[PDB]
C-alpha cells in the first residue's frame, strides 16, 4: 500500500576481472574480451570469453565476466550458471558474488542480492563495487542513510569512481542534502563529459539528469546512451525488420492503438489516464493496452481492462522477442511508450519496432534520445520548437496540453464544497473548515440557518457545527447527523479504503481542518506537495523571499521523505526564517492529498521540476499555482497546465515575477480571492481535466500521424 510514484530504473555496478600468472593462452583471451566489452562489442568478448572456456575450463575469471556480459544480454538464468561455476571453483572471488547479486537484483531476488553482496563484502571488506550495489539496493528500499553510508564506504576505497557518486548525488538530493551543492554540481557535469567523452555509459541516469545544470545535449546525449543499452539486449534475438501494415484494410478502417506501460495499477499513469482507453471512439480505433506489470488488485487495472478493446499482460511474456512479436500480430499502428526510463520500462520492445510508428507519451518527461522512437506528444508550451533540439523525438502537439487528469471521475466529491464560520463573526474563509460530499446538498436543505456566499454555502456555529469540530478535536471516525454520514478527513481509510486511494468515490460527507494539519487559522498558507527531491536550495531561497514579504504566512510541506525535514528546516533557517514558519505534514493517501488541497492558499511550484501530477492534484482543488517555466521540459510542465487552465497570470518570467505573483496573493486578499475564484470555476469549464475532449483531440492527433506515414512519409512536426 506504499505510494507509488514515478522513480528512475534501478542501476547496478558490475566488475570486470582481469587474469594475470594464469594460462597465457586464456589470459590473453580473458584480458582482450575485457577490452572489447569496454568497446562496446560484445558479441565479440562474447566469443573470446567462450575460447578461454574451452582453452581453460576451469578458469573463473572467464566465467565470471561471461557471465556479467550475458547478464547484459539478458540472458540471467545463464548468466547464473557460470556465476557458481566461477565461485564452485574459486569459492572466495568476491567479484562472481556481487556480479551475481546484480543478476539475482535484476531477478527480483532482493534477499538474495543481498546475501551476494553481503558475502563479497565479507570475503573482501576493501572491495568498492560492492559496497556501491550494496547501496543501491537499500536506496531503492529507501533506506536513504545507508545508501550513503555505503555509497561513502565505496568512495573512500575508491575515489574515481563514477556511479557511486552519481547515486551519491541521486540520494543527497531525495533527503535534501545540500552540503557542498555548488561542488556537486560542478562534479557531476565533470563525470558525465568525461564519460560521453570516453565512449562510456554515463553514471547518470536520464530521469535524473532533470535536475543538474547539464546542457541540452548532454541529457540528450545521456539518453542515447541508455537507448543503446536496449539493442544489445536485442541484438542477440537476431530478429529480422517487421513487416508494418500500410491501410487500415485488415482493421476495418479502425486505427490500431497500442499503450504500453508498467503502470496499470495504483500508480499516477492510471490517475492521469484510466478513463481514456475507455473513450477511444471505437468507430475509427481499437485499442489494446500492454501491460509491464502484473495485477496488483486494483480498480485501476480492473477498469482498463475491461474498457480497453483488448488488455495484454506481457507481464507473462517475459521474452521480450516474443513480446515484440505479440504486438505486431496484433497489427498495431501506432505504439505509445508510457514509460520511458522509468521503472517498469521494457523499451526493448520499441527497439524491436514491432510498429509503423512509436511515440512517447505522459509518463515520462524527457525525451527517449532513442531513434526507435518516432515522436513526443507535448504542447506547444511544453516543447517551443525553440528547444526542439533538446529532443531525439520529432515533435507532436496536441492543441492545449498534452497532459491530462483523472480527477473529475476519480473525485467528484470536491466539485462542491461548504464552510463553516468558526471565528465566527468576524471574517469567513473558504479554506480553514472544509465539506464535502456527494449528499452535500441533501445535507444543506436539513439546515435551515446556513448562508449561502456567492457561491459557497456557510454554516454557522451551529449545535451541529459544533458537534463536527468536536469530533475532529477528539479524533473520532465519523458521526451522523440527521442520518448523513459525516466523516473525519483523517479516517477515510478506516471507514473505506477504497475511498481513501481513489479506487472509489467516498459514500461520505468529509471534514478537513487546518487544525488537522497543524496550519494556522490566520495566516496564509503556501503549499507544495512535491517530493523534496524537486527542490533545490535556489527554490527554497526563492520561497524564503516570498515568505519575508508576507507576515504570517506558512511553507507546507510533506515528509517525502521525513529524513529531509530536518534539513530543510537548517537551510531555511539560514536563510530567514524561524522553523514556525514551514510547516511539515506525512504523505497521505490519494483522496486525502487531493482534498486537504483546499486548506492552502496557494501552491508554490518547484522550478527545477514542476509538479506534474502533483500540479493537476492542486488545481483541482481550485488552489492557485505559482510557477515559473524553464529550459526542461520537466521543467515546464505546469505552465502548460495553468495556460491550458486559463490562468496565464499564474506563469512566471522569471524569479523577481514570480515572487511578486506569490507576494500579491498573499498581501491583496481580494485579488486572491478572485484568482482562487478563477481556478474553482475553470477546472470545471476549461479542458484541463476534460477526458473526453482529451481522447478527442489525441484521436486527432494520432491520424494525422497516420495519414504522413501512409503518404510514404518519414516522421516530421506536427503542429497541425
Ligand atoms: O500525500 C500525498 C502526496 C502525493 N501523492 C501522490 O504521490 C504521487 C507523486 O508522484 P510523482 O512524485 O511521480 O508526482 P509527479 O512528478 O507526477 O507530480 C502522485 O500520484 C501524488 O498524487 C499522494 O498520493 N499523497
Ligand atoms: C523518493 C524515492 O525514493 N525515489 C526513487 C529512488 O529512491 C530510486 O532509486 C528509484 C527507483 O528504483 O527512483 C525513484
Ligand atoms: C535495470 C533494472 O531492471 N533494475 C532493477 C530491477 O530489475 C529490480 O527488479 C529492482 C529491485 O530493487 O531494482 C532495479
Ligand atoms: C510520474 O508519472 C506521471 C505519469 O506517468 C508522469 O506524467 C510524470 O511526469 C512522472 N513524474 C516524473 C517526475 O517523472
Amino acid at each position: 500500500h506504499h505510494v507509488p510514484y514515478s522513480s528512475a530504473q534501478s542501476t547496478s555496478k558490475t566488475s570486470v576481472t582481469l587474469s594475470l600468472g594464469g594460462g597465457t593462452h586464456a589470459d590473453s583471451l580473458n584480458n582482450l574480451a575485457n577490452i572489447k566489452r569496454e568497446q562496446g562489442n560484445i558479441e565479440e568478448a562474447v566469443r573470446l570469453y567462450r575460447k578461454a572456456l574451452e582453452v581453460f575450463p576451469e578458469f573463473a575469471a572467464a566465467h565470471s565476466n561471461l557471465a556479467s556480459v550475458l547478464q547484459q544480454q539478458g540472458k540471467l538464468q545463464e548468466a547464473l550458471m557460470h556465476y557458481k561455476e566461477a565461485i564452485r571453483i574459486s569459492p572466495t572471488f568476491a567479484d562472481a558474488y556481487s556480479n551475481m547479486g546484480n543478476t539475482l537484483k535484476e531477478m527480483q531476488d532482493v534477499q538474495g542480492a543481498l546475501q551476494c553482496y553481503t558475502r563479497a563484502i565479507q570475503i573482501n571488506p576493501a572491495f568498492a563495487d560492492a559496497h556501491s550495489n550494496l547501496a543501491s539496493i537499500h536506496k531503492d528500499s529507501g533506506n536513504i542513510p545507508e545508501a550513503i553510508a555505503s555509497y561513502r564506504t565505496a568512495l573512500k576505497l575508491k575515489p574515481d569512481f563514477p556511479d557511486a557518486y552519481c547515486n551519491l548525488a541521486h540520494c543527497l538530493q531525495i533527503v535534501c542534502d545540500w552540503t557542498d551543492y555548488d561542488e556537486r554540481m560542478k562534479k557531476l557535469v565533470s563525470i558525465v563529459a568525461d564519460q560521453l567523452e570516453k565512449n562510456r555509459l554515463p553514471s547518470v541516469h536520464p530521469h535524473h539528469s532533470m535536475l543538474y545544470p547539464l546542457s541540452h545535449g548532454f541529457r540528450k546525449a545521456i539518453a542515447e546512451r541508455h537507448g543503446n543499452l536496449c539493442l544489445d539486449k536485442i541484438n542477440v534475438l537476431h530478429k529480422p525488420p517487421y513487416e508494418h501494415p500500410k491501410d487500415l484494410k485488415l482493421s476495418d478502417g479502425r486505427l490500431r492503438v497500442g499503450y504500453v506501460s508498467s503502470d496499470f495499477g495504483n500508480h499516477p499513469t492510471s490517475h492521469l489516464m484510466q478513463s481514456i482507453p475507455g473513450m477511444h471512439n471505437p468507430d475509427k480505433f481499437e485499442v489494446f493496452c500492454y501491460a509491464l506489470s502484473p495485477d496488483d488488485g486494483t480498480n485501476f487495472r480492473v477498469k482498463v481492462m475491461a474498457e480497453a478493446n483488448h488488455f495484454i499482460d506481457l507481464s507473462q511474456i517475459p521474452c521480450n522477442g516474443k513480446a515484440a512479436d505479440r504486438i505486431h500480430q496484433d497489427g498495431i499502428h501506432i505504439l505509445v511508450n508510457m514509460n520511458g526510463y522509468t521503472k517498469g520500462a521494457r523499451n526493448e520492445l520499441f527497439a524491436l519496432r514491432p510498429a509503423p510508428i512509436q511515440a512517447m507519451w505522459l509518463g515520462y518527461p524527457g525525451t527517449s534520445g532513442a531513434l526507435f522512437m518516432d515522436y513526443i506528444i507535448t504542447d506547444q508550451e511544453t516543447s517551443p520548437a525553440e528547444v526542439a533540439e533538446q529532443y531525439s523525438e520529432k515533435l507532436a502537439y496536441m492543441p492545449h496540453t498534452f497532459f491530462i487528469g483523472d480527477h473529475a471521475n476519480m473525485f467528484p466529491h470536491l466539485k462542491k464544497k461548504a464552510v463553516i464560520d468558526f471565528k465566527s463573526n468576524g471574517h469567513i474563509y473558504d479554506n480553514r473548515i472544509v465539506l464535502n460530499g456527494i449528499d452535500l446538498k441533501a445535507f444543506l436543505d436539513s439546515l435551515p440557518d446556513v448562508k449561502i456566499v456567492k457561491n459557497m454555502p456557510v454554516i454557522p456555529m451551529n449545535t451541529i457545527a459544533e458537534a463536527v469540530i468536536e469530533m475532529i478535536n477528539r479524533g473520532q471516525i465519523q458521526i451522523t447527523i440527521n442520518g448523513f454520514s459525516i466523516s473525519n478527513g483523517l479516517a477515510t481509510t478506516q471507514i473505506n479504503n477504497k475511498a481513501a486511494t481513489g479506487e472509489e468515490v467516498p459514500r461520505t460527507i468529509i471534514v478537513t481542518t487546518r487544525s488537522q494539519y497543524g496550519l494556522p487559522e490566520d495566516a496564509i498558507v503556501y503549499c507544495n506537495f512535491n517530493q523534496l527531491y524537486k527542490i533545490d536550495p535556489s527554490t527554497l531561497q526563492m520561497w524564503a523571499n516570498i515568505l519575508k514579504r508576507v507576515p504570517n504566512s506558512v511553507l507546507w510541506l510533506l515528509r517525502f521523505p521525513a529524513v529531509g525535514e530536518p534539513n530543510i528546516q537548517q537551510y531555511a533557517q539560514n536563510m530567514g526564517l524561524p522553523q514556525n514558519r514551514i510547516i511539515f505534514s506525512p504523505v497521505a493517501p490519494k483522496e486525502e492529498h487531493v482534498r486537504r488541497g483546499q486548506l492552502a492558499d496557494v501552491c508554490l511550484d518547484t522550478p527545477l521540476c514542476n509538479g506534474h501530477t502533483t500540479g493537476m492534484d492542486v488545481l483541482w482543488a481550485g488552489t492557485p499555482m505559482v510557477t515559473m517555466p524553464g529550459e526542461t521540459l520537466a521543467s515546464r510542465v505546469a505552465a502548460s497546465q495553468l495556460t491550458c487552465l486559463g490562468c496565464l497570470e499564474l506563469i512566471a518570467k522569471n524569479r523577481q515575477e514570480y515572487e511578486d505573483i506569490a507576494v500579491k496573493l498573499g498581501t491583496d486578499l481580494e485579488y486572491l480571492k478572485k484568482v482562487r475564484g478563477k481556478v474553482w470555476k475553470q477546472r470545471i469549464s476549461s479542458p484541463l481535466f476534460n477526458t473526453k475532449q482529451y481522447t478527442m483531440e489525441l484521436e486527432r492527433l494520432y491520424l494525422q500521424m497516420w495519414e504522413h506515414y501512409a503518404a510514404g512519409n518519414k516522421p516530421d512536426h506536427m503542429i497541425k
